[PDB]
């Protein structure tokens, strides 16, 4: 009755590691679909795996993360490149490869060679974060991200160059199967993660029906859009080798509300802080007020991470809140100030935590914002004409 | 650079296993303070550290899928005592003890003797729900949430007696110290568990400060509470000796309306499902309709867990709004409907998942409530007269 069980097993079997291991109805899930050249984010209302969407953004989160590692050195992250055709992902960034050296420990541990990359893929509780700094604005910190992809899938490959070697293994059957990698000569310089999920035993059909794959891709392009806006300005994200064109939060913004409010306002902020850490990590805004949206809404990219929950938003609501409750008495709650407003944040916050693995709800003290930040008057302003405008139309 | 971490020292050090491991603000968070013989549920407007809430958690939990296991033996749980005082934390039960027998796997990887409550304090990944049946209500599952508490203990007693024999064992410094256990004939039956939390490294004073004493102690009995509605008829909970007299949703209503719409009316149903298992597991609800209600707001106890996020409240909003909808039109959106709703939901729901080890969120396909279960129109009813009524008013 008392199991033991490991890591492999565990994370086949339990929600805690990435969410649901079957579909199951996600609040809030959103897609890209494409009318004509438009872009447009439009709800998908199926039920779909957690686990599985989590496995692809580890590894995205994970050429991000290497973005943001790289982007004041002299070798940088200039693309991601994201695909997915006949079930298949891939995710593939230039920059430093994974080191191709021995790992001591975990050779003296597996009492044979085992490789950088071989920790990295099938060592659960292994990375380079595993002592994150303070200041850390990387996703990355568990270890377990990589071999969570592995675990769900049939088979994967992982690629890694070096500039001096080059570095192939295969990791097969959820984890079991960890061929010894291939090692030649090269002077290219990325690494590529391609795998296959375990669709039937996700709860989706192999191979997919044509629903669940527009809905997946549909999912993976907005994730690749989102990644986007966050990565820095010399990186292009790429979805099946197309360009993804959203490099701002406006650009996000217009893309989630051009079916609901097309030829809209976009109000804009830069939200800064005076001290470091904070002061080195800006926060993008571009919010849209108008009367046909139903409730409160946001999107944001917080550390590379689509978290759904965090005091960040909780800041521009409150402080939005005060303005509106002023004008409005002025002219005659925090629901009342803030449902007919959809906004979009994104950028680094140092020194968060969250509330589980998946990474669904950030976890911070309110006051770091109070204290540190400020919300440009402008964009206050601004937002509350608008609120107050339509406030003032209902009554009337 | 690229290090591999223990469970240990993981636990320590990562807010994946039970939230933030600093204080943070905690959306929601709320205890029970006494106001004359009135027990109040109040928020606690403190930032708090979610991995020590969590731990008390984690143990209460433990006791009240106990009784859930019992409830229909000879031997049952009849009592849960949980304690709080000068920082100790301890929770007792009746009912069979936890086995006291060598573990066999246990004893060989140790090479040494291991008996079951070690296995059951000290090892990562092991429990009786390991492999956890598609209709199990318990909120184990992981078989981590003990060894949590252990590690975010400075020391730690674990005592248990199966009516033949009795057991202890201390774990000391965040289980790194596990001492060899004590056995002894008793003809006693119970399992208790005791630690002092790690509060310094957590974030607290040491000792505890004078409110965070008080906030902590109306947390823990909040919770005790909670379970108190959820347990079965056969069992009585305690804090600190007090019996916690809230076995119903009704109370658990009262007490978290008292301030704010004291003399209110409770709207009262039971939620059946036609087929098993979900016929099996009826869902109480109570809820109070007031203008002075400023959000929707709802408290969840589901499987013996406080989770804040789930599709099971989804489908009373939706379906009240349905009808709020309708009756409204005649007279005369799903946020207009609901923010004058406060609603309390317990029971248990069979084959849920969760979006993280804490169990803030329960995943489960929407389509299940729609297929299985029906909400008494009388209780309907009932909502949408008093929804609507507050409606003519603004309006007027
Ligand atoms: N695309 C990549 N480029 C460079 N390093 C990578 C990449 N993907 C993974 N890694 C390395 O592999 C380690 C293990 O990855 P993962 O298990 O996801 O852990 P983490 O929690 O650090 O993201 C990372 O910490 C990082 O050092
Ligand atoms: N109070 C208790 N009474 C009986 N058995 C208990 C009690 N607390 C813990 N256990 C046993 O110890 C196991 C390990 O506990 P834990 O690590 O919390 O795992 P789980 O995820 O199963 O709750 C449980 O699965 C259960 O079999």
């Amino acid at each position: 009755a008392f199991e033991i069980s490991d890591f492999k097993e565990h994370a086949k079997k339990k929600s805690m590691w990435a969410g649901a291991l079957n579909k199951v109805t996600i609040s809030g899930l959103m897609g890209v679909f494409t009318e004509d050249e438009d872009l447009m984010a439009l709800p998908i209302h199926r039920d779909h795996c957690p686990a599985l969407l989590k496995i692809f953004d580890e590894i995205i989160v994970n050429a991000t993360d290497h973005e943001r590692a790289c982007h004041n050195k002299t070798k940088k992250v200039t693309y991601i490149k994201i695909s997915f055709d006949k079930g298949v992902f891939s995710c593939e960034n230039d920059g430093p490869g994974i080191p191709i050296a021995k790992h001591e420990q975990a050779s003296l541990i597996a009492k044979r060679d085992v490789y950088v990359p071989e920790v990295a893929s099938c060592h659960f509780l292994a990375g380079t974060n595993i002592n994150k700094a303070k200041d850390c604005i990387k996703g990355g910190t568990n270890g377990v991200g990589l071999k969570l992809a592995m675990v769900h899938s049939q088979w994967a490959i992982l690629t890694t160059a070096d500039g001096a070697q080059k570095y192939v293994q295969h990791i097969n059957q959820r984890l079991d199967i960890i061929e010894p990698p291939t090692i030649t000569p090269s002077r290219e310089m990325f690494t590529r993660i391609e795998l296959m999920p375990v669709y039937q035993e996700l709860g989706y059909a192999e191979p997919l029906s044509e629903t669940e794959q527009a809905d997946l891709s549909a999912w993976i392009y907005l994730r690749a859009c989102q990644c986007a806006a966050y990565v820095g300005k010399g990186t292009t994200i790429y979805y099946n080798d197309k360009p993804c064109r959203t490099g701002s939060v406006m650009a996000l913004a217009k893309m989630y509300t051009l079916l609901s409010a097309p030829n809209s306002t976009i109000h804009t902020a830069t939200i800064k802080a005076d001290a470091k850490p904070y002061s080195l990590h800006p926060l993008q805004v571009a919010a849209v007020v108008s009367p046909k949206f139903k409730k409160f809404e946001h999107v944001s990219v917080i550390n590379g991470v689509n978290c759904v929950k965090g005091e960040h938003v909780t800041f521009l609501k409150k402080t939005i809140n005060e303005m509106v409750v002023k004008k409005f008495q002025q002219t005659i709650t925090l629901r009342d100030s803030c449902s007919n407003i959809f906004i979009v944040i994104v950028g680094s916050i140092p020194g968060i935590e969250w509330t589980g693995q998946r990474k669904d709800e950030l976890s911070i003290a309110e006051n770091v914002f109070k204290t540190h930040y400020s919300i440009p008057s402008s964009f206050l302003t601004s937002m509350t004409k608008s609120i107050v405008d339509i406030l003032l139309q209902s009554i009337s």
